[PDB]
């Protein structure tokens, strides 16, 4: 409802998820869309890069010393494990998850001479190699604030719905090329993922309210 506020948690996120009438256009403000395509399917990114290794190169400080919490190394790429130990070359490594992926909802920053609905326009196209457009905005507004609890950091963005034009094949034939995204796929197709409970319930609030 307009009311309700409902709290996900996983092993890396708490996140509240509420329905708001209005999104404050300001300096910070993420949006976040929640495609479904032609035929039906929930769309979601997976992260070009992961927020482990993110974080982990934002903590680095030395030409000589490189510093990793071995907790991170199951949220990582396998490209990013690769990074981390190609000069060290031990024998081998614990604590990797081989499915691991990013899962995001597609979305991005509110630039200020710009309306909502543009925003995810441009996003959109942006984060889809220009194969992305929307037909139809849906109605309801969501509120999404997160806790990483990796990390200790908490994160506000606005989520809507966005009925786009193309097929699910449409956009799993060809593989993404931006910086941004490494991945488009079927929601539904990730089933396993620690994120798959919360997102497929905020798809579910912005379709079937
Ligand atoms: C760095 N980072 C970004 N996000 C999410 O991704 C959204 C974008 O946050 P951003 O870092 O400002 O943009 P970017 O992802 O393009 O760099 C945030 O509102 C958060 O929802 C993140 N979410 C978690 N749980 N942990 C993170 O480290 C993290
Ligand atoms: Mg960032
Ligand atoms: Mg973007
Ligand atoms: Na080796």
């Amino acid at each position: 409802t307009m009311d309700e506020e409902v709290i996900f948690e996983t092993p890396r996120e708490l996140i509240s998820i509420k329905r708001i009438k209005d999104i404050p256009r300001s300096k910070d403000t993420h949006v976040f869309a929640a495609c479904i395509t032609s035929d039906g399917y929930p769309l979601i990114g997976a992260r070009r890069t992961s927020f482990a290794f993110q974080a982990i190169l934002s903590q680095q400080n030395s030409d000589s010393i490189f510093r990793v919490s071995t907790k991170l190394l199951r949220f990582m790429y396998y490209n990013e494990l690769r990074e981390i130990f190609r000069r060290l070359r031990k024998g081998s490594i614990n604590n990797i998850d081989p499915h691991f992926e990013e899962l995001i909802l597609l979305g991005g920053k509110l630039d200020k001479k710009e309306s909502i609905k543009d925003c995810l326009r441009r996003e959109l196209k942006e984060e889809s190699d220009e194969r992305i457009t929307v037909k139809e905005f849906g109605n309801v507004i969501l509120k999404l604030t997160t806790r990483d609890k990796l990390f200790n950091k908490v994160y506000i963005g606005y989520c809507m719905a966005c009925f786009i034009n193309q097929s699910l094949e449409d956009l799993s034939h060809t593989s993404i090329y931006n910086v941004e995204i490494r991945k488009i796929k079927s929601l539904n197709d990730c089933i396993n993922d620690d994120k798959y409970e919360y997102l497929s319930y905020i798809y579910n609030m912005l379709v079937n309210s």
